[PDB]
């Protein structure tokens, strides 16, 4: 027993960083096969970001002007491209360590391993969730950037996430591998509006079953409620409205647990409206929208890699 | 900016967990060098586990009677032997993955990254404290056994942790990697005592340093205080009592955010004294005491 916010095993990927440099700016870059994955604003001087011709600025550039290197060894880069915006550095080595690995486009409330790098070098890795309004609430210091979200589904890498940015409200925002912009944000530095950021209902009642689970039942009342009145209460407290589709997606941890899904939104109805009283569950005084269900299974089922 | 509970990476590590069975009983084991650790409890069954004489069951064993399985090749055993609760199953091959590496034994409220195996295969990776009280709050199912904690220091992997048994608490207790027990607990299936658990002081010190580094001052208060009208606080409230030590390794941090240690001290006071009126610092709604002093400098300078 136990239940603990878990990243997959980052071996896989610790392979595939390397470090790129171009000019003053170096950040993190993905090596595989004998391509290297970054941010395009690489390219970009401090001043450039105000507002970038990405066009113009990746034409004077030439291949000697990037440096990437894993760990000591240093790659011969024989081409350049950008993929909207990524850039893609053409090597003259496949990395010999290249995982079987996809890139897909993960949707709002799913998660993903994040391996937060530096110059090239995993620092650590930690647990993130796309949130609603597709930023991040992640750990990205300077040289952070290119730093990449994953999911392992059995031997199989599917690369989701590259870190791009952070926002002047301290959150990040970043791409799927082929470059496009998870919401409205863009790789320029001017102010961008995150949205209004929704509480993950289906995530909230996934862990709530995990904590029941683990044997923490306290909030368990004898209520019960529909979708149409419970989504009443969740849109007064920012929750994302729940469907039909997310009750059929909790249907293995309610027959697990012997609770069904609407007892369950009956409870969290009373949490959103009464509060936690100052008691705890699985260890936090908050209500945790971080886990999806299959999180929730993988963990209690206890699924390898 | 960001904070983030983040997990040393785990691939220096993966690469040196094994499945190890005994009869029924199949858990992990860590290969380094020419030689194999688990839990020595591998070689009982359920009955076993209520009053095992581990002398006398292991004299039973020989060294065919261990399987040790890594990914799909098979090590052969070539000796076996007990270092206090932990066996060691000397096999032909060296680990041709094994990392420059060190057993330490850490201190109570010092943090480790875990990484969770079932049969010799990884499964996930979160960090974890050593609780004063020497038990861990951490996420193991069945056949988790053997599974391992660890710090990384730039190249050297210091393994400081073995899983051996969940408490009837809830808990989970090990050893370091000589085999020896954190705390008072042994391995048999008996009820033992847990003992109070009290709050890491320097660590929640370290997180409140942390919280103003990313902006978030709101708990800042006007007063200071003393570390012994302090103590008489923390005492009240089971806190570690802070020493001067405490004080010191605080240092950097301070210097960094111009706030004196016993100022935030005074902070913290309030705060145990008030509640957080339900506010949050960091996005969590209590004091957070699982980040060492280290673990906020190794996160605000971005150490790889």
């Amino acid at each position: 027993s136990g239940f603990r916010k878990m990243a997959f095993p980052s071996g896989k990927v610790e392979g595939c960083m390397v470090q790129v440099t171009c000019g003053t700016t170096t950040l993190n870059g993905l090596w595989l096969d004998d391509v290297v994955y970054c941010p395009r604003h690489v390219i970009c001087t401090s001043e450039d970001m105000l507002n970038p011709n990405y066009e113009d600025l990746l034409i004077r550039k030439s291949n000697h002007n990037f440096l990437v290197q894993a760990g000591n060894v240093q790659l011969r880069v024989i081409g350049h491209s950008m993929q909207n915006c990524v850039l893609k550095l053409k090597v003259d080595t496949a990395n010999p360590k290249t995982p079987k690995y996809k890139f897909v486009r993960i949707q709002p409330g799913q998660t993903f391993s994040v391996l937060a790098c530096y110059n090239g070098s995993p620092s650590g890795v930690y647990q993130c969730a796309m949130r609603p309004n597709f930023t991040i609430k992640g750990s990205f210091l300077n040289g952070s950037c290119g730093s990449v979200g994953f999911n392992i589904d059995y031997d199989c890498v599917s690369f989701c996430y590259m870190h791009h940015m952070e926002l002047p409200t301290g959150v990040q925002a970043g791409t799927d591998l082929e470059g496009n912009f998870y919401g409205p944000f863009v790789d320029r530095q001017t102010a961008q509006a995150a949205g209004t950021d929704t509480t993950i209902t289906v995530n909230v009642l996934a862990w709530l079953y995990a904590a029941v689970i683990n044997g923490d039942r306290w909030f368990l009342n004898r209520f019960t409620t529909t979708l149409n009145d419970f989504n009443l209460v969740a849109m007064k407290y920012n929750y994302e409205p729940l469907t039909q589709d997310h009750v059929d997606i909790l249907g293995p941890l309610s027959a697990q647990t012997g609770i069904a899904v609407l007892d369950m939104c009956a409870s969290l109805k009373e949490l959103l409206q009464n509060g936690m009283n100052g008691r705890t569950i699985l260890g936090s005084a908050l209500l945790e929208d971080e886990f999806t269900p299959f999180d929730v299974v993988r963990q209690c089922s206890g699924v390898t890699f």
